[PDB]
């Protein structure tokens, strides 16, 4: 294919993309295909000779689309949002055309330089402490990671190297392996499974801190764990505090946990994968208070800030703490800030989104989602057959039918079966709970109301049947 | 920005992209900007209100482009190729529009299913042993990794878990940490630095095996290392064999190393990042002989098979050996095959590239690059002031002016300073060598001839001046 054919097909593809997202309400959110559906529908071998673009697009529609779960449908209320915005898509187009691999500064100066500035822009939007900004002369700075899962692992490895060096300074005989046996990392019992993965890869013990009645990590529970573990001769080296847990979008208490990590010289990583986007709005920024105690802070623009995956945003206060694991002001060498060596020009996506929405546009997006969340909450609160199971702060409502877990499992099954909307459950303290997450860029009140009416109607049939 | 504006700007962007790649010969390959050039040219803060798309595109041209190294210029002869093809760009567009995160089967069946099939397609094109194919009932299979650097780490972690379990089976009291102290990994002295990073992250010793006169790892040198290390009480657990080293595109001898790894129960990972694309051509497939002994095999379509970054292709014989690190036939759960949990629909890029080029088109691309490589070799061989420093097999020629390293350092400086072409050096056994790598999709004979005439003319001035 040459530039001239690309001019034609590229424009066709633009129309296909826009048609897909514009017409997405008409698609069934969750597929009816069984596991294994695809292989028998396409050839066992790559073609010797080219297929036409037309044949491929037909296959997209007839073979791929039936096996797609439509994340961007208004009726997708599962997990947390993933980002989809046209500015991000435009940037990704340009990103691919430039097509540099920014494993060094010389491989494309702008690929590195734009990223540092975008991380400063975003740092300032979040009102991060200045310690996290690169600027002209900062020791800190930010980096795009592929994902929060990777960010957490990066932070864990930096923390591991750091505590190892601290110990080996005092006892030069000590091997990495002897240190590893003693190390212990902590996270909330509501922490994302990415934390456990990081612990497994990092070769360290990971212990869960019991959350309080609001599913938050607190000083007292951390302190208790630390005392027990220190007395057994273990060395706490890393804590992940989660702002916006997956289960119920609860918030670890950084103001309590931060001082403890400072006094014990424990690396404090803040995972705000979802919730972090909200901190660009002043009315939510209080939830990030205490981040000044963190060694590293991460959230995903690719969840809730309209920057298409992959784009996870991580900042550190001390670049040498980070870069030491992998060996001020201007960053030339992002390869020491992340697991891979290669990277693409992902910062274009941030620049386009930030410039095309503006801060105000992004704030309006967040606030609309939170309003819709509360609109759904209001429905649930006014129905005495249901209960809300946790405080609603952002775009997630946890709710259930009053009654047994079985009733709620049956309700979920009926919702899934009806194929109008897609939701997933969680367990909160052994209890089965339905999650309603505001996801789509295009969700409106009307969608939420119809989702609720749909849920309420199924619940009514279920309750009569009992 | 809504669908309607995207239809307009998306098409503008398509034209911008095509203009960039079509006109790319007119760009200076390597930029003149100094580190830190960008920050003063753009604002310190995100805008409150939207900027226009026009202003953004102006900035791309006037501020970004001066800091871009043009990987896709015909006159870029640095490193190894990175992939740029219009079919891959079309797929990436669609990938972003669908916008699923394929962290589970239910998150989008096709996102997982298409990938397994494309890895089988690619496996068949490379004539991999059947042990590596998923098919209907295979224990093995393939996965897209973000990069070869990540693939190598994934393999190392799987290898680490496997040997750890073996050692704990004999000695159940042994901690992960006590095992780590004993473990030793090996790679060629020409192995890519990704291997050392994998060893560092994985917490294990990495030792270099001395390469032979053709910069190849051989049985005798491996065996000697193993015997020495075993007698010191170390436990070999992982070997990376490199097909297509960065320095001089040399090839480790898999037929020799494979049996040794089998007999010693050492995990054998094959890194064919660059060279692996050539193995779809029968005349190069012999270089992969012995891969039947490998536990894992990896190469980058995002180097030399026209699948834009990110797309690294990894296969294993035994999915449970891989899966066990992160805890037949149909794969539903790629999250146990890679470090991140999240992933996008990257397999679209493979499908589009393979379908729009066909196997024959891909073969023709590889063969044309290899012919151009030999054309450059032929120029060097006819000029008695120069020498070729290693066997030319694929798209890389190592060459130097006969004389001192300093003369060749000066020649490189003159080339870089003239800003017509971009090349990088290496050291081969302490000797300074220039590398000429065929990179751009659009390189032709004429570009290679002009590059050589340019190089020869600089050398002439340098030699007269001495
Ligand atoms: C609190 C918390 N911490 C870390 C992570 C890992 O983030 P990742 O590695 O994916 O960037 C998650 C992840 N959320 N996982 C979802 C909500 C699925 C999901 C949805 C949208 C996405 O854009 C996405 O990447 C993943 C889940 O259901 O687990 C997290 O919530
Ligand atoms: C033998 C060998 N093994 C592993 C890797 C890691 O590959 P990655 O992690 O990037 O996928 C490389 C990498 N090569 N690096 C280049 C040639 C630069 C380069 C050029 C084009 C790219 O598409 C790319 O990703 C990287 C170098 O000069 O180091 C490798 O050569």
């Amino acid at each position: 294919m040459n530039a001239s054919d690309f001019r034609r097909r590229g424009k066709e593809m633009v129309d296909y993309m826009a048609d897909y997202l514009e017409g997405i309400e008409g698609r069934q959110v969750y597929p009816d295909v069984q596991p294994g559906y695809l292989r028998p529908l396409i050839p066992a071998t790559a073609p010797q000779e080219p297929d036409t673009f037309e044949d491929i697009l037909q296959d997209v529609e007839k073979i791929i689309m039936p096996g797609v779960t439509h994340w961007h449908s208004p009726y997708f209320f599962a997990y947390f949002p993933t980002a989809s915005s046209y500015p991000a898509m435009l940037a990704d187009m340009l990103c691919g055309a430039i097509g540099c691999i920014g494993f060094s500064w010389a491989a494309s100066p702008a690929c590195t330089e734009l990223e540092t500035v975008m991380m400063d822009w975003l740092g300032k939007m979040l009102q991060l402490p200045e310690a996290f900004l690169a600027g002209e002369a900062g020791e800190g700075g930010g980096v795009i990671q592929g994902s929060a899962s990777e960010a957490t692992l990066v932070a864990l490895l930096a923390a591991r190297t750091k505590v190892v060096r601290r110990l080996q300074a005092a006892s030069p005989g000590l091997t990495q392996g002897a240190v590893l046996e003693k190390l212990v990392a902590y996270a909330s019992d509501q922490a994302h499974s990415s934390v456990e993965r990081a612990g497994l890869i990092g070769g360290v013990k990971l212990k869960a801190i019991p959350s309080d009645g609001k599913f938050a990590m607190r000083a007292s529970a951390l302190q208790e764990a630390l005392e027990r573990d220190k007395a057994a001769g273990l060395i706490p080296f890393f804590v992940v505090a989660t702002l916006g847990t997956t289960s119920c979008c609860s918030f670890d208490n950084l103001l309590e946990v931060g001082p403890i990590c400072h006094e014990e010289d424990i690396w404090l990583h803040v995972d705000a994968a979802y919730a972090g986007s909200a901190f660009i709005c002043p009315e939510f920024r209080h939830l990030l208070n205490g981040v000044e105690f963190a060694d590293s802070f991460n959230f995903n623009p690719h969840k809730w800030l309209l920057v298409n995956f992959d784009c996870s945003a991580m900042w550190v206060k001390r670049r040498t703490d980070l870069t030491g694991a992998f060996k001020s002001g201007l960053i030339t060498d992002y390869r020491h800030w992340q697991l891979p060596l290669g990277r693409r020009f992902r910062s274009l996506k941030m620049w386009f989104v930030f410039r095309m929405y503006g801060v105000k546009g992004l704030q309006a997006y967040i606030r609309k989602h939170v309003q819709l969340s509360h609109e759904f909450e209001a429905f649930v609160l006014q129905d005495p057959r249901f209960e809300v199971c946790a405080e609603v702060t952002l775009g997630l409502v946890c709710f259930r039918l009053k009654g047994s877990d079985g009733l709620n499992e049956a309700l979920l099954e009926r919702i899934n079966s009806a194929r109008k909307i897609h939701l997933v459950p969680c367990r909160l303290r052994g209890q089965f709970v339905l999650r309603f997450a505001i996801c789509s860029r295009k969700v409106e009140s009307g969608h939420v109301r119809l989702a609720w009416e749909h849920i309420r109607g199924l619940a009514a049939e279920l309750l009569a049947a009992e």
